[PDB]
């Protein structure tokens, strides 16, 4: 599943919904090919690990939404 016809020029938006240990939240958007935008989203989560703890992801909306939670 998650069937995808790749095109170098494809343009999509990946939405990352972040939830932190204290319940605070934020959403960040990443644009580019599906693959590159997805990589950038996870890269952002990694930059936040030092201050917010390890993260866990639950993928939604056929891959266009990444619900990421930080353990603190
Ligand atoms: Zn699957
Ligand atoms: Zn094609
Ligand atoms: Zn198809
Ligand atoms: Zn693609
Ligand atoms: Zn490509
Ligand atoms: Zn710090």
């Amino acid at each position: 599943m998650h069937h995808h016809h790749h095109h170098a020029m494809e343009e999509v938006t990946i939405k990352a919904n972040l939830i932190f240990a204290n319940g605070s939240t934020q959403t960040a958007e990443f644009k580019g090919t599906f693959e590159k935008a997805t990589s950038e989203a996870y890269a952002y989560a990694d930059t936040l690990k030092k201050d917010n703890g390890e993260w866990t992801v639950d993928v939604a909306d056929k891959g266009y939404t990444l619900n990421i939670k930080f353990a603190g």
